[PDB]
């Protein structure tokens, strides 16, 4: 009791955040595309009602939490969050960072520029609203560029001064955790502070132990994601990649019975509207995966719980694990 | 009389357009970017009082209208050009179409759907806002990009259903603009209704005379731009150039004398505000050019007519040029 985590629609206590998806997005897209054309989404309204019928069908299967890891350059609209968030009965804590398309207005700015506006985003509030960040969203595809090292930099100064967590985006099959464990930890932050993203996009258990012994967390969270069935679509292919969700849940149950359960978060990395990809992908997803964000309770925790792992242990990685990242330290 | 243009105030009878300069910006910056770190130009508040002090310069130097080519990508804000239109009683007309730095939810789209976005900017309105587009904005820096080719068909095919006129960014030392005219002409645009820009940026009278006898207007439309006395400082070199406001001056007569009064268009590409590249390039800039958008005015034209420009002829580039541009047709 006691510690508090920002949510778009103000403070809550940590103890209730309760079963919470690290890894996930209202809408994927770009800065300011919402507001300048809604219609290729249909419309706002029709945005809001989907994601408000997608977080609903969450909370039934007993999702309490999301986090919205959408920075300001994957077009994060705040106003939206808090009113899918409100709708829906469903916590949202939204992020500051940036993803892999920032604008120039971003990639000319300094290590101490980035710094200031993260900290911003956390302090002060999101543009206008006062609605505060709770986490720090940043990316690498492959070897960081000089921008993104400024970037990680960034983040951790920013994390240092408030408590609050970082997460990652990776190339997992890169092994991009490396790199951006030890430019953080140059900066010196503290691996409990940190999740190293899109870690099940990759069964390379060396390279998840490796991070995971010196106290990283490692986010399994792109759970649903497959394109088996669908290999004559290459943009499918390209990005739901061809491995079963099977063999991304097998990979939880891996770093437990190498003792690592209380290293591990869980999620499915979905959104419920999707601009920055080909036209129709939201279609094909919604195909593969009608459940959405239902998909991890519904599915992967039965699987593990028949593979054997204790309800203690599952209620550990969905609760207690998330409970712990999310408070500020 | 009778023909009307769109600007942020709403419309307007060409006749009333006067003195305009065709390539300017209130801000230059990246989209949602004002929104979310305003803190960046001081403040919102400071950037407006600041653009109508300047705008209200260039007023009383004789400019009566001035074309913000700010699109999307470059962070154009239509409400802060209302505002600041307003306060300072100079006509703004907003530009649709793509610059150099679209997001992914640009990039990903095809030639159908962002013809769709710029229909949607000149006929419906920018954002909610009901304020139309008069112009749309394209980009190239050397020879285009497969989506810039995409852009520039769009752009063509919206000004074919709309008559409003595409003006454009080159690489002029690329001589960007002979491809730009065959990609629009690939789509049976009228060159009458393109002004191929940045063409000060070179001194080559060949390649801009084989554009201005093919009937496209030349846009010479950076005159404050020079690096000249700041050598040292490699930011400016690289932005600004090293020749002299005068070598551009004398490209207006060079075109003049060769028959081609009625193809030019003059402008700064001056701006208030400017977060797209380094960090305090605006105070740079202020000290090269303390007069910003009244530079052409005051130092420009008076230049031309020590050179025997007719007054007639000065008035007809000023004025008579701008108006048949920006009547769609
Ligand atoms: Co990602
Ligand atoms: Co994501
Ligand atoms: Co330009
Ligand atoms: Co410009």
């Amino acid at each position: 009791t006691g510690d508090l985590i920002n949510t778009v629609r103000g403070p809550i206590p940590v103890s209730e955040a309760g079963f919470t998806l690290t890894h996930e997005h209202i809408c994927g897209s770009s800065a300011g595309f919402l507001r300048a054309w809604p219609e290729f989404f249909g419309s706002r309204k029709a945005l809001a009602e989907k994601a408000v019928r997608g977080l609903r069908h969450a909370r039934a299967a007993g999702v309490q939490t999301i986090v919205d890891v959408s920075t300001f350059d994957i077009g994060r609209d705040v106003r939206l969050l808090a009113e899918v968030s409100r709708a829906a009965d469903v916590h949202i804590v939204a992020a500051t960072g940036l993803w892999f398309d920032p604008p120039l207005s971003m990639r000319m700015r300094s290590v101490e520029e980035l710094t200031q506006f993260f900290l911003r985003e956390i302090q002060h509030g999101i543009e206008d609203t006062g609605i505060r960040a709770g986490i720090i969203k940043v990316a690498t595809t492959g070897k960081a560029t000089p921008f993104q090292e400024l970037v990680l930099k960034a983040a951790a100064r920013a994390s240092l001064a408030t408590g609050v967590p970082v997460t990652t985006h990776t190339s997992a099959s890169q092994r991009d955790g490396e790199q951006q464990a030890a430019i953080f930890e140059s900066e010196g932050l503290s691996p409990s502070r940190v999740c190293i993203g899109h870690s099940d996009d990759t069964d390379d258990l060396s390279y998840l132990t490796g991070l995971a012994a010196r106290g990283y967390l490692v986010g399994l969270d792109r759970m649903p994601y497959s394109a088996i069935g669908l290999e004559g679509n290459a943009s499918a292919l390209a990005l739901f990649g061809t491995r079963s969700w099977q063999t991304r849940a097998l990979l939880i149950k891996a770093l437990i019975d190498r003792g690592y359960k209380d290293r591990i978060l869980v999620s499915h990395d979905w959104l419920f509207g999707f601009s920055s990809y080909v036209t129709n992908i939201m279609d094909v997803m919604d195909r593969i995966n009608p459940d959405g964000m239902a998909f991890v309770p519904l599915r992967v925790i039965p699987f593990l719980r028949e593979k054997g792992v204790p309800p203690e242990t599952l209620a550990g990685v969905t609760v207690a694990n998330p409970a712990r990242f999310l408070s500020p330290t």
